[PDB]
């Protein structure tokens, strides 16, 4: 019996037959299916991370527009609890050479992320960092076991899937930089294959940026992705080991980072600027 | 990497987000995807065969109607011209419980309607016995020089649809036709998926022309136009046999039922209300 490679969360691809280009993937992002999917919790629930989308979108480009490209403008505003069977469907409508419409939803019918995918775009990769002058910059250790404690104390709940990031390193509140120490978990890398990046990493990059002191600060209660304004892959994710945040801005609703995901060299090996963070509307997860 | 098993011809498969239920596939008919396709020509250009759409319609009876079923109604429009890649779209509409309409586009072209029903207890008919058949249809027409008379007419059929290895008649006057048809090797291999290959079908509907009141009326060109009813009681990787009965023949084309049946004789699948005829073959 022939078989057609997926995506893992894309799951099955079609052109529908019509004007103008329009794609269709049907996909499922249950638990039983996924189930390191279990290991990211609101309120002791299990829901589809941020990430996921941020996953879906770039995983979309290259069969949408025939190159890796970029993501503009992805939004998530509405969060999906998990079944064992969670199906859902993810579009893209080509609205010009270069550019087409993304969405994802699920079944009633709601809408869970929209974003712009761009196979125009020839931005060139930002230059490597030197690990070691980024850690000396960065004297001050924040455990990861400790940063997912407190996020434990909102009803952020990271299993063993989602706790890649093992430190993050910050100065002051006045410096607006992170440096953290991140990692798939050993026993989600034989399945890597067919990501852009892994979700979990993705995930636990984002979670770096709360240890800013800043963040702490003034950034007072569940902070969960809502958004990213500009995603772009530059090779494969498999390599990561650090990832650089800046914090743009922060107050009482929420944070603005730029993120760079780093090889252990220093490559920058993916960009995610504009990821938003705030509290959401986690009332369906209580 | 993760993986999905598709239907050699209906490929990715997907429910479409909306009610109420609806099927959607994104298929390739192709020659470069199915070179044994190269081998159904009508004037010397690979056309799809009729025998195609009706294992489209098999296969998707299960998926939508979520059990055994059977495919009613089934219609060819205008003849699909092949090309190295030729992309098709199937779609399923259900209509109501245990019903859907089916149809098959190019893109748009219709190519195929029917509907599918999988509410309808059929029963299997009953087994035959092969020697008894053989020995009641004493006349050997030659399947060559069946392909030859078809050639005549510019109907073309290479070696994966010349399965038909030879039909055995009485007279015009005893309705039935009894061939020994099994699918070429070569393609046993990829028979894996269908629920009938097609180039096996196929030569079960050339064995029709067979029979001498059809070759009586001399119509020429004899293309399959639909099929009154489908249905698959078992696996046809076994099929070896096939009886048809012949329902009507006149100036306007011919209707036949057949029972595509193993080495035992028992009836594997049944196609009622084949129609064949002319159509536009410009």
């Amino acid at each position: 019996v022939p078989s057609v490679s997926v995506h893992p969360l894309l799951g099955s691809h079609v052109v529908l037959p019509q004007e103008p280009e329009e794609h269709l993937w049907q996909g499922d992002v249950g638990t039983e299916a996924h189930p390191w999917l279990s290991d990211h919790r609101v309120h002791q629930v299990a829901v589809l991370p941020g990430a996921a989308y941020c996953e879906m979108a770039l995983a979309a480009v290259t069969p949408v527009l025939g190159d890796t490209g970029e993501v503009h403008d992805l939004k998530f505003h509405d969060m999906l609890l998990l079944d064992d069977a969670t199906p859902v469907w993810v579009s893209a409508a080509v609205t010009a050479p270069g550019t087409a419409e993304f969405g994802v939803e699920t079944h009633d019918r709601t809408q869970r992320a929209t974003a712009v995918l761009r196979g125009d775009v020839d931005a060139e990769r930002p230059a490597a960092h030197s690990i070691d002058a980024l850690l000396a910059a960065h004297p001050n250790r924040v455990d990861g076991d400790e940063l997912r404690a407190g996020f434990g104390t909102v009803g952020i709940g990271h299993g063993a899937a989602f706790a890649g990031l093992s430190e993050a390193y910050v100065a002051t509140a006045a410096e607006p930089t992170v440096v953290a120490a991140v990692a798939l978990p050993g026993p989600l890398r034989s399945g890597q294959r067919g990501y852009t990046v892994h979700p979990a990493l993705l995930d636990a990059c984002f979670q770096s940026v709360i240890a800013h002191p800043e963040v702490q600060n003034i950034a007072s209660g569940m902070l969960l992705p809502l958004g990213v304004r500009r995603l772009r892959a530059y090779g494969s994710t498999r390599n990561v080991r650090y990832c650089l945040s800046r914090i743009v801005k922060a107050d009482s609703f929420g944070v603005e980072a730029d993120l760079e995901l780093l090889d252990a060299d220093g490559t920058v090996l993916l960009s995610a600027m504009g990821l938003q963070l705030g509290t959401g509307n986690s009332d369906k997860a209580e």
